[PDB]
């Protein structure tokens, strides 16, 4: 808690990026779910396929977009994990959070506002567990999953240079965006999307629904348990 | 500014005849792969939206990589204005290269017309306008937040030290751009089209020659131009000190 | 770099000039093999989208490229293709007789891989076209003729625009090329051309093709396979040197 | 040289193999998990496709490999090790390790699958490569000789000369072009035994499903791939890459 920070100019601009970036990442990436299931012809959408590119392609557009400012997040879990690596003070890390968490429920609003009709009638792009799968396993896909976003975090940080007015690394984006792209293609059909508390949080906000609700703590409990055994593996074993 | 200076350049109309070239292959891929998938009769057949959604993204990717040393690989309407709100193009020369991407967009869609007329009139003719079930202030809505990611990217792609030939016009990173056009037609395709693009959408509206399209039109230029201005804004003046 | 002597037998004698020779035959005895296995895997599937679909098909042939170019960019710089041999021969990069030897090469090579995956699945290699390119229906000869060329300068205009002036293939001058920006060329190309004749752009991997398969309406619509990506060589080449850089 | 009684007292010798053991890992559970979720779909074009498994598979060694290469040199796959230790790039010691681990990390990723999804997971073939009806046990074995050969060349042709990894002097392997292999062969192979090229990744999967059909034909899983590796390395080192 070095209060220090909070006086920097460019710490607000860091903010803003990550608040508008995940502004961007949700309303991009959900915008596509739905627009697929409100297709009625056959393949004739984009498919679950197209959905995934849009979770590891915006990731890694926008990780390119914001590498250089606040050093492309997007994502609490990746916060997370990067603080208790200690590249990220308790300070700067909380305020991610909150302009991820903000700017998910903004990109998710957004998309409502645009298409409430199929919006709501189609999951709202809504993480929650699917009929087949114990709640037990949505967690155990969650935490593993977010185990291989983060450890490629960490394998993708510039070593030397840093986000502009900081000592918290560089993230070549291509690989993370990837790495998410890949959890997506193997993780969608158990709970759709998830490894990012934001992205989950912003999205059960703006549908509202109970059962939604009910599975959303595995979205929080997972992301931060698999960012914390891959910091973990990454620092104290690597 | 305003320089009639750069007329006289030979390297000024280099960049143009790129940008002209350049955005013809656009078109022509691009709209080619939309009608091809259209005529598919067999189910699944096809490429699919996600096909197409490639042939946009990709192109961009490839066609900036080939014409970014040479005018800075714009192929887009939108991105050369929002770089001249940023001041990183000459007046003179975004009129111009305005003028070639319009000018090459529509030959480039009129090939695909020439390769196919028959299916290709029959199935929309690869021409932007808005979706059944969406009210014209979403397609505009879309259509603007949709540029805003595309010239957001160009502006976090461009070169601080290196730049064009002849000009103080950066050369642009490919890959993150063409991704960008990528995942915002994922996206915008089942509202528009992913238009975000003026200079695409006025070839196709040109060539197809739909009133129903005619109308709609507007959107396309004012949401890209809208978007694409407050890209610079945002990436110029409420960010990079 | 000076024009290379327009035919110096010398580079025959060259132990590097053989090497490149075969890495060029063998790069497209592969190329070959991966795309039209693909294509047939896809034909003979069943199921509805059980098969890659056609965008997996576009993806093979773009894919391997990328692979292949980079796999022997720094050993005969990367060409696979009858077509962007020619092009680079135009702007005199590749002198006659390597240009020749190389295509000779791509041509075995074509015709290997083929028939290698006709020994792996004859039945429905057969069945279903064999992974030949020919003009489709609803569509005439000189649309299929155009396709040919304009999608042909779109990979040419992309291999000049990937050429490295300071770095060239091993013992030789010949330039060094970027892989994925050719590769994504090839993968748009058939993104666009495949409904219309096949994504050709391929002298080689079209007769190779036609050999081992072997039908008459086949070889009828080969010839628009060399002439249409000759041309667009010759005019990306024209483009590239000429009217630009 | 060869026995190397040195190479296990080194701190970062075991790190490597952890690493490649956790890779492997991941790699299987990542693949796998896509195959089960396609397979057990209902509706149609319902799931991702053999495409989105196919880029599971390159995509999934692109990024292990783009993890892991600075650390253990990126190998995921015995026959990826094996080509390289004929290549004198890896020890003796340093390729039964790796292999090992491999073996160990795979087995784990499969059963993970299982245990998240044991009822469709054992309902669409749990995964495992087998030769597919129409094709000959022949051709099943040139196609695993000839795609590993894809991939052994590529490996061969991303490594990096004068850099290797941590305290190992083995080479670096540059990760997009490894991926695109495995991706290619995939989308080649899939429809014959679904695209094996990694005796890890077949056996983990032979072992967690449990079949005879299965085991039947897991010699050419074996077989395959390392006479394609073996095949490659002869290529690179020998009839080509020179100055
Ligand atoms: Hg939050
Ligand atoms: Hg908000
Ligand atoms: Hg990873
Ligand atoms: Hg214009
Ligand atoms: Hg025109
Ligand atoms: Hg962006
Ligand atoms: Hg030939
Ligand atoms: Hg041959
Ligand atoms: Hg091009
Ligand atoms: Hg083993
Ligand atoms: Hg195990
Ligand atoms: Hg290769």
């Amino acid at each position: 808690f070095d209060l220090g920070e909070l006086k920097l100019w460019s710490f607000w601009r860091a903010a803003i990026a990550e608040f508008i970036a995940t502004l961007l990442f949700l309303y991009i990436t959900v915008a596509t779910v739905i627009g697929h299931s409100k297709e009625t012809v056959v393949c004739g959408s984009v498919g679950l396929l197209g959905i995934a590119w849009a979770f590891g392609g915006m990731i890694f557009v926008l990780v390119y977009c914001t590498a250089g400012i606040s050093g492309g997040h997007i994502n609490p879990a990746v916060t997370f994990g990067l603080f208790l690596a200690r590249k990220v003070s308790l300070l700067r890390a909380l305020v991610y959070m909150i302009a991820q968490c903000l700017g998910a429920i903004c990109g998710v609003g957004l998309v409502k506002a645009f298409m409430k009709g199929p919006y709501n009638q189609f999951g709202g792009g809504a993480n929650s567990v699917a009929l087949g799968y114990n709640k037990g396993t949505a967690l155990g896909a969650e935490i593993i999953g977010t185990f291989v976003l983060v450890y490629t975090v960490f394998s993708a940080t510039d070593p030397k240079r840093s986000a502009r007015d900081s000592h918290v690394p560089i993230l070549a984006p291509l690989p993370i965006g990837f790495a998410v792209f890949m959890v997506h293609l193997a993780t969608i059909p158990i709970t759709g999307t998830g490894i990012n508390p934001a992205r989950s949080f912003g999205a059960a906000v703006i549908f509202n629904s109970n059962k939604v609700w009910d599975d959303q703590w595995i979205f929080w409990v997972g992301p931060f348990i698999g960012a914390a055994v891959a910091a973990a593996y990454h620092q104290y074993v690597l």
